[PDB]
């Protein structure tokens, strides 16, 4: 019963997860990234929960992590620069893509009977072209690795109903 939604939801994580990449990739072709930009703004990386027990923490902790890069991703489509200008339409359908995605985690909690505000970032303008492409690297980058856990997780959830 609580399965088909589930697949459901590992099916958009999936398809979110191609489209960071391809979304990436363009990037990469246009700049090659310069090193490992670390955003403070961006949430650490989750530490890839074999356990019915450990779960539920999993589905907040990805909900908080998509919830962020949520707010990356509109910062990057207002506060981008013309070198960003090309992406930005794609950015603008990843960006209504993830807001779909969140929407049905979300469900998935109410559905499975979970419990669980104040945000401060990404906030101001990049210092410069080149600041914008960097962070831009972070976050799609991040957002990838962060989907590609989130699969995961979602298929351990799947052996648990």
């Amino acid at each position: 019963d609580p399965r088909a939604e589930l697949d459901s939801t590992v099916l958009l994580t999936r398809s979110l997860l191609a489209d960071t990449r391809q979304l990436a990739a363009q990037l990469r072709d246009k700049f090659p990234a310069d090193g490992d930009h670390n955003l403070d703004s961006l949430p650490t990386l989750a530490m890839s929960a074999l356990g019915a027990l450990q779960l539920p923490g999993v589905l907040t902790r990805l909900r908080a992590d998509l919830l962020s890069y949520l707010r990356h991703v509109q910062w990057l489509r207002r506060a981008g620069g013309s070198s960003l200008k090309t992406l930005e339409p794609e950015l603008g359908t990843l960006q209504a893509r993830l807001d779909r995605l969140l929407r049905r985690l979300q469900l998935l909690m109410s559905r499975l009977a979970l419990p669980q505000d104040p945000p401060a970032p990404p906030l101001a303008p990049p210092s410069s072209a080149w600041g914008g492409i960097r962070a831009a690297h972070a976050i799609l980058g991040g957002l990838h690795l962060t989907l590609d856990w989130a699969v995961r997780g979602l298929l351990l959830l799947k052996t648990r109903l």
